[PDB]
DNA sequence: CGCGTAAGCAGTCCGCG
DNA sequence: GCGGACTGCTTAC
């Protein structure tokens, strides 16, 4: 097999590279690798070394990497430009692996782990470190084991030896439920004293070294924590071999308010699941401890049980240990879902870079491009200093607020890349400018022709078209894989569709699920033999499609992050490329093509209906367009449709041989008054949304910008056996909105799109009438808290504090001198609930850490003090007057000359 | 900590005769 | 009350 890095660390005049050998063994090496960087020369001077604009470089081969530092510095010191890979790292893995790397997952260790740490004080400063470990649970996948170290004997009590036959019980045996899948799985370590579980620790730790290092706020909590307890016990080189290189940095982690320490193991790559999760899953969450995300992810019920974290060790050490081994497998699922680690190591390899730099985009491209670069013998340009600067973006059409009632939705796909690739932005294809007009008069193609040499956007920018850029054939090579993968997850999609389609009509008998791969759309004998499985054997078929689905959403949106992370990289100061000019001349594009295509979609629907100055066009954001299609259902008038499903096929091909012909006709002229590269803006079809057939429904409506909700039947080729709600912005889709306030305001959207205002007035004065009865953490309002301290005067709000401080303040007073009893931290989210006038709390509002119960020396007298009007008329009563009025429809029933009789 | 901009709504402070 | 100036936060793209 073909050798692939594990990690790579620069440490001095020397490479650390933990790396699979050819024989698929783990092997370590120190190498004294000499960089080369790179200076201008003269054109008398022979080269096979060009910058990227094509002028000659001499290479510079330096004794070892501080020399190299050295002479960039003293280039500067000059006033000279000093070209070349920078990190020298990245340098070293483009010279060794010279080739597309093909990893084996199988061969790299990926280590999950979870500490525990009783305190009686309160949260346990991993800076400090001043209680005991007390228990540590290490899973490896190599080995497919969760390593259990068990500290018996504390100055917080001693406790009997875990037991495994107890954990595998029943919650309803008294047991723990352990999952029967991991017990055979657990190898369990009890120890007399915490000296030796750390030394028994660390030696493992040794025969068993982590590359990928993950868990549940590892990086924040359990690394710093392990290092530093370690170091207060032993001393520095002891906590030192945690990297196998005997080498770590405290890094300095600063944001906008104050900052925090990470300890950096060298040749470790720690990739916190946490933050794995927030790059990657595309979600807002109200909470980010692990019970919930873990509810939220996999269905499963929250881990149980009485008392404190602090007292549970020496009340009930079998559950305190059962919890950390299940907290631990809870990170493995979450990962079997959302493949999040898979996906990190294949774009970490792709790039070449070291694998936690997957969490920057700049570092990345950088990569990418630099290897891209160096294969044709190119050199890559200093970095440099640059003010940062606003610039503008994207076009978002003001619509007129009303309901709407059918629907069609059209974007770009893979906009902002595609803009790139056919216009040809790259750092090295600038080839100068052209005098602008107004952005109107190439909306409405008055303005002059750019150029009749050079491909151009309406920011002035002018681009080769000889050659494809490097950012344009880079860009291209992740899209593609992109696609791929999108088309995996589409397919899965609508197999989903067909088993919840055949799940009507299950049959009663024994049978299996089939063996089949949900990436493809099903053939017709996988089609028949649906319909003849039990209901049990279609919905584990419907669970397996909706992994695979996850899998190719995992994948595909992920790749599109990255793409679009390099049209955003052009407008970031710190990438190699910055440069406003190209970051401009894509959302400039982008203005121009959806205005462009507007008009072209009103001007082609006019003439087909027969109209003049008639807006179809109703809204669009960046790279989109809704229209009103209003008028073609009513040109065959609704009495001709037998369903729903036959106007939705109606739509369907309307949209597929009319619409897309005309809109593809439409850019490839405005690629043309561009005399841009290549055609590439495809806008394709999105949603298909109108009411069901014969009833009252509304079928959608707009509030405002980014704002609506549809009812939608087909999205992207995805025939849906229940019409779904695509909502956007609306309080429904917001993490700071109760979550009960989320799941009443969908469904008074649901009746106004499906059934009509009727429903909705029944709905809501059942609502009105009940929710008192609501719990009330699903009542409670959610917002991150920063800037605490800057609003604390004594205690009490300072001017200008915001509304949810004010709680968090009004926490702080009643809970103050507690050493136990949770406190918020700065920077994470709190639940928020408005008190009653006049309550022992002395404030209108309390704030509390969420995802989590309000602590019991408070909870009844919040619980007593909870303003219910309140909350339900700036939750609930203010958005649906919102929803309603913008419709034209009422919540409540009027008066009628009927109610006279 | 980690690519970008546009733009919505809550809330505070305060004007508005 | 409601809006504009401003801060804070969150979402659409
Ligand atoms: N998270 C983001 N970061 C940076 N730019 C973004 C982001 N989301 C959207 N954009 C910009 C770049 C996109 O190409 C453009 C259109 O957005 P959107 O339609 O959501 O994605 P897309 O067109 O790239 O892919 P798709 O093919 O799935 O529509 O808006
Ligand atoms: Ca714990
Ligand atoms: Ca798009
Ligand atoms: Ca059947
Ligand atoms: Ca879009
Ligand atoms: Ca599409």
């Amino acid at each position: 097999m073909k050798e692939f890095y594990l990690t790579v660390e620069q440490i001095g005049d020397s490479i650390f590279e933990r790396y699979i050998d050819s024989n698929g063994r783990e092997r370590t090496r120190e190498v004294e690798y000499k960089p080369s960087l790179f200076a201008h020369c003269p054109e008398s001077q022979a080269t096979k070394y060009f910058d990227i604009y094509g002028k000659p470089c001499t290479r510079k081969l330096f004794a070892n990497m501080r020399d190299a530092s050295q002479w960039i510095k003293r280039m500067e010191d000059i006033g000279l430009e000093a070209l070349g890979m920078d990190d020298f790292k990245l340098a070293y893995l483009s010279d060794t692996y010279n080739y597309e790397i093909k990893y084996d997952h199988t061969k790299i260790r990926v280590a999950n782990f979870d500490i525990e740490v009783t305190s009686p004080d309160g949260f346990p400063e991993p800076s400090q470190a001043k209680h005991p470990i007390d228990a540590i649970t290490h899973y490896d996948s190599i080995d497919d084991r969760f390593y259990v170290f068990d500290l018996l004997n504390s100055p917080y009590g001693n406790v009997e030896e875990w037991s495994i036959e107890i954990a595998a019980k029943l919650q309803e045996q008294g047991g723990d439920e352990v999952p029967s899948e991991i017990i055979d799985k657990i190898i369990y370590m009890p120890f007399d004293n915490e000296k030796e579980l750390l030394m028994e620790y660390l030696n493992f730790w040794q025969q068993k070294t982590p590359v990928i290092l993950t868990g549940w706020n590892v990086e924040s909590f359990a690394i710093p924590y392990v290092y530093n307890r370690i170091k207060n016990i032993f001393g520095e080189s002891t906590a030192k071999r945690l990297s196998p290189h005997r080498k770590t940095r405290v890094k300095v982690i600063e944001n906008m308010y104050g900052s925090r320490e990470i300890i950096t193991l060298f040749g470790i790559s720690v990739l916190d699941y946490i933050d794995l999760y927030k790059k990657f899953s595309f979600t807002n969450q109200p909470s980010y401890s692990l019970d919930y995300i873990s509810e939220f992810e996999l269905n499963v019920g929250k881990l149980k049980y009485d008392g404190p974290i602090s007292k549970l060790r020496e009340s009930n050490h079998q559950r305190y240990i059962s919890y950390n081994i299940i907290a631990v497998y809870r990170v493995l699922q979450i990962d079997a879902k959302r493949q999040f680690i898979n996906l990190s190591l294949d774009m970490g390899y792709y790039a070449k870079i070291q694998i936690q730099s997957v969490f920057s985009p700049i570092k990345t491209w950088d990569a990418i491009i630099f290897n891209s670069l160096k294969e044709q013998n190119k050199v890559i340009p200093q970095g440099r200093s640059h003010p940062v600067q606003p610039y503008p973006g994207a076009f978002v059409k003001e619509p007129i607020p009303n309901r709407y009632k059918y629907v069609m939705s059209f974007d770009l796909t893979s906009a902002y890349p595609s803009i790139i690739r056919q216009v040809n932005i790259s750092p090295e294809t600038i080839a100068g400018t052209f005098k602008v007009a107004p952005l109107h008069d190439y909306i409405n193609a008055v303005a002059e022709r750019p150029s009749d040499v050079y491909s151009c956007s309406p920011n002035g920018m002018m681009y080769y078209k000889d050659r494809d850029g490097v950012v344009p054939t880079e860009i291209t090579k992740v899209f593609n894989q992109r696609k791929e993968h999108k088309g995996y997850m589409l397919a899965a999609q609508r197999n989903g569709e067909i088993i919840k389609e055949a799940l009507h009509n299950p049959n009663l008998s024994v049978d299996e699920p089939l063996d089949v791969d949900y990436r493809f759309d099903f053939s017709d004998e996988i089609k028949e033999k649906i319909k003849k499985l039990s209901a049990k054997s279609l919905n584990e078929m419907l669970f397996r499609a909706q992994r695979t689905e996850v899998a190719g959403m995992t994948a595909q949106i992920n790749r599109k992050a990255l793409i679009n992370g390099l049209a955003g990289a052009l407008g970031n100061v710190w990438f190699r490329y910055y440069d406003l000019r190209n970051a401009t001349a894509i959302t400039t594009f982008g203005q121009m093509a959806l205005q462009w295509i507007e008009r072209k979609v009103n001007e082609y629907l006019n003439e087909v209906c027969g109209t003049e100055g008639e807006a179809f066009v109703l809204y669009g954001d960046t790279d989109s367009i809704y229209v009103s299609a209003d008028k073609i259902i009513d040109k065959v008038g609704e009495s001709k449709f037998r369903d729903t499903n036959h106007w939705v096929d109606f739509l369907d091909k309307f949209a597929r041989e009319r619409m897309e012909p005309a809109i593809d006709r439409g850019f490839r002229e405005m690629c043309e008054y561009m005399n841009n590269k290549q055609h590439l803006m495809f806008m394709d079809r999105e949603a298909i949304a109108g009411p069901p057939l014969g009833s009252k429904g509304i079928g959608g409506f707009w509030t405002g910008k980014k704002r609506y909700a549809l009812n939608v039947w087909d999205m992207e080729g995805t025939r849906y056996a229940e019409p779904k709600l695509k909502i956007m912005g609306l309080e429904t889709q917001k993490s700071s909105t109760p979550k009960a306030v989320q799941k009443a305001l969908k469904e008074c959207i649901r009746r106004m799109l499906q059934e009509g205002e009727e429903s909705l007035q029944e709905y809501f004065k059942e609502f009105e009438k009940e929710f008192r009865q609501l719990n009330y953490i699903s009542i409670a309002s959610v917002s991150s808290a920063n800037n605490i301290a800057k609003y604390d005067v004594g205690g009490f709000p300072g001017p200008k504090c915001p509304f949810h401080i004010r709680g968090i303040l009004t926490y702080n007073r009643a809970i103050k001198g507690n050493i136990d009893a949770p406190q918020v931290v700065e920077g994470e989210k709190v639940y928020v609930l408005p008190l009653r006038e006049g309550n022992p709390f002395g404030d209108k509002c309390i704030a509390w850490p969420s995802g989590t119960e309000i602590t019991d020396l408070i909870k009844d007298d919040v619980l007593h003090w909870m303003d219910y009007t309140v909350l339900l008329e700036k939750t609930f009563i203010k958005p649906l007057e919102g929803f309603t009025s913008a419709a034209k429809l009422d919540y409540e029933k009027k008066a009628s000359l009927f109610d006279m009789f």
